[PDB]
């Protein structure tokens, strides 16, 4: 007896939901008197599985109402942990822990990415008789981010960004960037979110209409 | 014997498929034979304590391979990474150490609109006429359902084309106009049939300078 898990490592995007499994041997049918399972993170519960049931007195104040234990895949010898809506504090060594006749623990790394992958837009004529245009991109990740403006002749071009603490979601930040331009209908513009460490970019495509 | 009969698997993720056999005593790797196959092309020939990879058939040449690990437990453990829609068919797997025996997997393969991109534009800030986009791939065709904060259906653009990037794929694209103003949420909802899948990403109006 012992535990193993398929995935060693998993990478899972901010807000989505995520699957983590573990699996033991089971030669014949659940004797649910015998098994225990026990999912937990930097020494706080998540999920304690005895006699049958979840006891969801023990469940850390953190995971109430969004982790559980799939039972139907606990039939196949699979103790799959669903955890919905990932924040940037679910990133953490989890340690899986059955009992059957054996006893046994795994462990399993998870990362939060928090891309700037939801990039919001807007085009502005500012004066029509020298054909000034505003363009403006926003989006919210973490950690913070540097926007690039480039027009389709991939030049660099200077824009103003401004760096706030997010309204939405506490830990992430939301970054605006303002390009004044010159330019006419048609002509395609860039911004593009860029995260370190390592580097990330995310490009929204502006046409100016 | 085996746990699962049948898998329904991601498309684009790694799927784990298991054939167990009795285990007493200790693995002796000379004499363990491992075989996995699909459709008559060999997938893994594991013989001598070692992955006999020219026999291999080029579809899995770097994607397969059997999680040694579990051997221990007398259960042998096909992964293939990187699922494709070719990858639905029927598996077989066939083990002798002293006595031999084969079994049967069946697999089919979900391409679900679960990856949804999105991005809103400020068309007008005066009447605050804003243009909502969602896109994905998947397979079936799947419809676009934009609906406000309080449910009600709104009217919307939808295009659907086969995808560039893996042909038998659809590219569902879907753009809604609307007047509305910072903070209001809205829904693009994928839904595809026979059977019923949903599929939905949320929509918040930003606040721009």
């Amino acid at each position: 007896f012992t535990v193993t898990v398929p995935k060693d490592l998993y990478v899972v995007e901010y807000g989505s939901n995520m699957t983590i499994e573990c699996k033991f041997p089971v030669e014949k049918q659940l004797d649910l008197a015998a098994l225990i399972v026990y999912w937990e993170m930097e020494d706080k519960n998540i999920i304690q599985f005895v006699h049958g049931e979840e006891d969801l007195k023990v469940q850390h104040s953190s995971y109430r109402q969004r982790a559980r234990l799939l039972k139907d895949q606990l039939s196949l010898g699979n103790a799959a942990l669903q955890i919905t809506d990932v924040k940037l504090q679910d990133a953490g060594v989890y340690r899986c822990m059955i009992s059957y006749g054996g006893a046994d623990y795994k462990r399993i790394t998870v990362k939060v990415n928090a891309p700037y992958n939801k990039i919001n837009q807007r085009i502005l004529v500012v004066d029509p008789v020298t054909s000034e245009h505003e363009l403006t991109c926003q989006a919210e990740g973490y950690p913070k981010a540097e926007v690039i403006w480039t027009s389709s002749d991939h030049q660099v071009l200077s824009g103003k960004t401004t760096t706030t603490n997010s309204k939405r979601e506490e830990k992430l930040f939301n970054v605006t960037s303002t390009l004044r331009i010159n330019t006419t209908t048609n002509e395609i513009f860039y911004c593009t979110f860029r995260r370190l460490d390592p580097e990330e970019n995310h490009t929204a495509e502006l046409v100016i209409p």
